[PDB]
Formats: structure tokens, C-alpha cells, sequence
């Protein structure tokens, strides 16, 4: 018969997205997919779930306790409240004994699951199925955290970046655990994650040695669209090319007021185009906007689909970082050479005039072109890559669910 994998992705977009990627290549190499998430989650990506894919991937839905207050609609990061955070951490702790009710009915051969689960690599064990990590975003900010554990005294070799860590809850008690997780199995030997050698081949080589794993890349994981456009689009068909910057912010950070006074300022006093129509807690067609002649420019909080679009696309990147990953997100775009960050002032706040000196010397004003190279360069080797982008986790998959065949 045919082969299964269970793919469980952590309860975020980004997340879905990239898993849906992997999951699509993994449904055209033959395998049948167990795409498993919330209901709300399932909705949300089932638009980029093309019909011919209907008997290869399957949406099993993973329930979280509701109650009239915290209704399943809720049962995302999605837009969700952060003082309702810690109730989606819980309910979901609690979703782990249904979770197994799903291995035990569906039985797969492999479960993919996201890095935020401490619960799904520990049930696949007990039903002795194995189950290979996923990471859906960059090496580069994870081997920045396990450089002081071993090392706490070397310098970072390979990197020259420096952070203010003005960033700077009991999380973290979760998190250092998981550096010391043991491994005894095949199937936790190797980690698949949503990155490109010629971005992090050093930080992938470094977490490797680091983590005693092998670090196979799959990445980078762009979904590329197939009305909303048409208005847009005669905004970008009528101005000349290269005036024009993208304001993405995501939906799981809503900036402070003062943020979003201090920002649009930037904006302002750059004088330069925008397109912006953010959310507030309770969309736009981001990837055909940075795909036009006029679009030059890209204000990210540099999240790592943000990154992965623009430098597939070959748009120049214009960092303002607020959350947990964008700063080191952003350090290595300006290392890499295909942008600019804002450095936000020696104050805790972002500098309003800051942005706006990067964006006209980037986009309206060509002050800077050595990152206009590097941005069309970067984008035309992550292109020419193709098929073999999975080439090489295929092989892993493929060797390990043949050593546990004799493990029975």
C-alpha cells in the first residue's frame, strides 16, 4: 500500500503556510499527508489547497477544549488577542490526548511536526511511530541561542552582528530544555528546516555540529499566487519603476500607538509611495504586490516568510524588527548584502526619522546599489534551484523509515 505522514504545524500562519509547502511536494512524491491542525487553521489555508490535491492531502482536525467564551474560531494566533494567549497555550496542552486518538485511528508512518509541541515528538514516541522536526523558520537565530550554552566565553565565529537585546515569560524555562532533549532514534536524528544554503550554509554546518543532527534544508518555502489585485494593480502599472515600498507588519504583532506614530513618521518624511492597510486585534495580497515593476522597496518586521518573498522575489529589504526573531532575521539580510537595517535609536522606541532616511536612499533615491545587486543575484539562484530543493530530505526520509521497518 501507499505511504502516510502526519503533518502537525504549530497554530500560526507562517507556520501553515510553510507546512502546506512541504506538504504539497510530499503529496507529488507519492505520499499521502494527514494535514493536521484546528478548524480555524484548516479554513484558512484550504484557499491555497489546489483541487487536484484533494486525495492526497487530507485535513484532520486536531480539537482544542472550547467553551462559549473561547470558541473555536479563536483557536489561532491568528489575530488573537495577546492577554488571550495563554489560554490557546493551554488548550492546546490539553489537545495532546486527542492528538493521539488521531495517531492511533490514522496510524501513519511519519509525523512531521512544528518546533512548538513538546507534546507531539514525545506521543509519536509512546505509539512507536517515528517523527522527524520540522522548523519553519531560520538557522541563523537559532545558533545565536546555542552558542553561549557550549561556548559562553568564544565570540560568535562566523557573524559580526550585534543586537541592543532592549527586547530583552516563563517560556524560557521551557525553551533551554529543549537543547539538552535527548536522542536515541533515527527519526530525531535529522531536522528538516525552511532555509537555503546560499543564505545560512555556515549557521546550518554550525547547528549541525551544535545539535548532533543533520540539518537537511528544504527551503526556501514560497507559496506563489496563482479580486483585490485589480485594484492594486493599477496603482502599480500606472507609476514608473521603483518608487514604491510595502508596509508589512503580520498578524500576530500590533504595534503600540506610539509604534505606529513613530513608523509612519519614517514614512512620511522618506517621501516615498505606500501601500499599507494594517489589522488590528479581533489582508492584502502581499506576494503579487512584490511581484511588480513599480515595487522596489519592502518595510518588513522581517518576519521569515517576509524574508524568504522578497529574496525569491529580488525586492530590497527595508528592516524595522519588534519581535522575537525579526532583529537576527534582519541582521542576516544586511550581512547577505540584499538590504538595509534601521538601526532603531540608542532609546528603547524606533527612531522616526531613521526610517525614513533607509527607505528614499534605497527605493526613490538609488543612494544604495550594492544591495540592489545582491537583491536580484540572491533571487536568481533561489529560482534556478528546483526540484532537487527536496531531493535531499527525500533520501532521509527514505532511510530512516527503512531502519525502523527492522525495528519491530
Amino acid at each position: 500500500d501507499t505511504t502516510t505522514i502526519l503533518m502537525l504545524p504549530w497554530l500560526g500562519y507562517g507556520h501553515l503556510s510553510a507546512f502546506l509547502e512541504l506538504a504539497k511536494s510530499l503529496s507529488r512524491r507519492n505520499f499521502h499527508i494527514y494535514f493536521c491542525s484546528t478548524s480555524v487553521n484548516l479554513d484558512a489555508i484550504k484557499p491555497k489547497l489546489p483541487s487536484s490535491f484533494s486525495d492526497s492531502i487530507q485535513f484532520v482536525e486536531l480539537h482544542l477544549p472550547s467553551s462559549p467564551e473561547f470558541p473555536p474560531h479563536l483557536h489561532t494566533t491568528n489575530g488573537l488577542p495577546p492577554t488571550l494567549m495563554p489560554a490557546l497555550h493551554q488548550a492546546f496542552s490539553m489537545a495532546a490526548q486527542h492528538f493521539e486518538s488521531i495517531l492511533q485511528t490514522l496510524a501513519p508512518h511519519l509525523l512531521i511536526y512544528d518546533s512548538l509541541q513538546p507534546w507531539a515528538p514525545r506521543v509519536a514516541s509512546s505509539l512507536k511511530i517515528p517523527a522527524i522536526n520540522f522548523n519553519t523558520t531560520g538557522v541563523f537565530v537559532i545558533s545565536q541561542g546555542l552558542h553561549p550554552i557550549h561556548y559562553p566565553h568564544s565570540k560568535f565565529p562566523f557573524s559580526e552582528f550585534v543586537l541592543h537585546n532592549h527586547w530583552k515569560s516563563t517560556e524560557r524555562t521551557r525553551k533551554r530544555g529543549e537543547a539538552f532533549l535527548y536522542c536515541l532514534h533515527a527519526s530525531c536524528s535529522v531536522i528538516l528546516i525552511n532555509s537555503f544554503r546560499e543564505l545560512e550554509g555556515k549557521y546550518m554546518d554550525y547547528l549541525s555540529v551544535l545539535l548532533n543532527k543533520k540539518v537537511v534544508p528544504v527551503g526556501p518555502l514560497v507559496y506563489e499566487p496563482n479580486e483585490g489585485y485589480s485594484s492594486i494593480k493599477n496603482w502599480l502599472d500606472k507609476k514608473e519603476p521603483s518608487s514604491t515600498v510595502f508596509v508589512s507588519f503580520g498578524s500576530e504583532y500590533f504595534p503600540s500607538k506610539e509604534e505606529m506614530e513613530e513608523i509612519a513618521h519614517g514614512l512620511e518624511a522618506s517621501e516615498v509611495n505606500f501601500i499599507w492597510v494594517v489589522r488590528f486585534p479581533q489582508w492584502a495580497p502581499q506576494a503579487k504586490i512584490l511581484k511588480h515593476w513599480s515595487t522596489g522597496g519592502f518595510v518588513s518586521h522581517c518576519g521569515w516568510n517576509s524574508v524568504m518573498e522578497s529574496m525569491m522575489f529580488g525586492v530590497p529589504i527595508i528592516g524595522v524588527p519588534m519581535h522575537v526573531d525579526q532583529p537576527f532575521n534582519a541582521g542576516l539580510v544586511e550581512e547577505a548584502g540584499v538590504g538595509v537595517e534601521a538601526k532603531r535609536d540608542p532609546d528603547g522606541k524606533i527612531q522616526r526619522d531613521e526610517v525614513a532616511k533607509l527607505i528614499k536612499e534605497v527605493v526613490v533615491e538609488k543612494t544604495r546599489e550594492d544591495v540592489r545587486k545582491k537583491a536580484r543575484e540572491m533571487s536568481e539562484i533561489l529560482r534556478s534551484k528546483g526540484e532537487e530543493k527536496f531531493d535531499e530530505m527525500v533520501a532521509e526520509i527514505s532511510l530512516l523509515l527503512k531502519i525502523e521497518h527492522h525495528h519491530h
